[PDB]
């Protein structure tokens, strides 16, 4: 009977795709519990276990400019908005699993890409050859779920537990952008030829993978003042990785070079055209109620076009 409530402005704007979770970090756990309760029910998780799972997840995110605790909650909010607008399409296990997968998808991120770990010869690159960081984020998630008093899935059967952990594993691995390109091409082909079948588990996995990419890139779907400020945090990480590449004796790509700061607007156009617009277009074809994400993405693309033209 202990329902979570938000102030009037948050209660209303939290339903919109472009919601910004605000600068008050101590409100983010309550915002996440509110989303879980409205998304799958007040009974799907024991509140005490859920709150201690959330605080351990928070503790395992680092103080990096972009891939931090705020990103985790923002990505879970985009998933909440997708699930709420496509209410009949997902199973009880999927709703439970996807919000948790989004909260944990970047656990213990250090601000470095998979390419940097490979060139540095980091131990994680020997342990996981492909999707290096993403396999580490899933491994961190399993570690937290195995802590005393943190198993939020304890009332699930052995079979259902294995299913929810498999949903989480695939959802987290799908956040590796290198896998997105082929996934979106396969989905576009299945949709156009009419062979896309949501009753086929293999097709469901692809659709969930595209939803993870869409949530993960949701900074490009906020209102322009938010999108523009978030780009500073994204580039603060890219530039630090570029500096680390220079220390290895490798010239970074222009996007990561802080001496090529002037090329940022043009690089943003390339990203929206090659990555963001295709992603939200294919997502709207499969899930028509996600159209506001594509609309906001197109608005930000034209704002970046205005930046290049002075
Ligand atoms: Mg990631
Ligand atoms: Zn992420």
């Amino acid at each position: 009977l202990m329902q979570f409530t938000l102030p009037v402005r948050l209660c209303k704007e939290i339903e919109l795709f472009h919601f910004d979770i605000g600068p008050f970090e101590n409100m983010w756990p309550g915002i996440f519990v509110y989303m879980v309760h409205r998304s799958c029910g007040t009974s799907c998780f024991e509140l005490e276990k859920l709150c201690r799972f959330i605080m351990s997840v928070k503790k395992n995110y680092r103080r990096v400019p972009y891939h931090n605790w705020k990103h985790a909650v923002t990505v879970a909010h985009c998933m909440y908005a997708i699930l709420q607008n496509n209410h009949t399409l997902f199973t009880d296990l999927e709703r439970k699993g996807l919000l948790i997968a989004c909260l944990c998808h970047d656990l213990d991120h250090r601000g470095f890409s998979n390419s940097y770990l490979q060139k540095f010869d980091h131990p994680l690159a020997a342990l996981y050859s492909t999707s290096t960081m993403e396999q580490h984020h899933f491994s961190q998630t399993v570690s937290i779920l195995q802590l005393e008093g943190h198993n939020i899935f304890s009332t699930l059967s052995s079979s259902e537990y294995e299913q929810v952990l498999e949903i989480i594993r695939k959802a987290i691995i799908a956040t590796d952008l290198a896998l997105y390109f082929g996934n979106r091409k396969q989905l576009e082909e299945m949709y156009q030829t009419g062979s896309l079948n949501l009753n086929n588990q293999s097709h469901r996995d692809r659709v969930i993978g595209l939803m993870m990419t869409a949530c993960d890139l949701c900074s490009v779907t906020k209102l322009w003042p938010v999108t523009k400020l978030t780009a500073n945090d994204i580039y603060a990480e890219f530039w630090a990785e570029g500096d680390e590449m220079k220390k290895l004796g490798i010239q970074p790509i222009p996007m990561m070079d802080r001496d090529k700061k002037d090329e940022v607007p043009q690089g943003q156009l390339g990203f929206y055209n090659a990555v963001a617009i295709p992603c939200y277009t294919t997502l709207t074809q499969i899930l028509p109620p996600t159209e506001p994400l594509l609309k906001a993405c197109r608005d930000n693309l034209s704002q970046w076009e205005k930046v290049i033209r002075g």
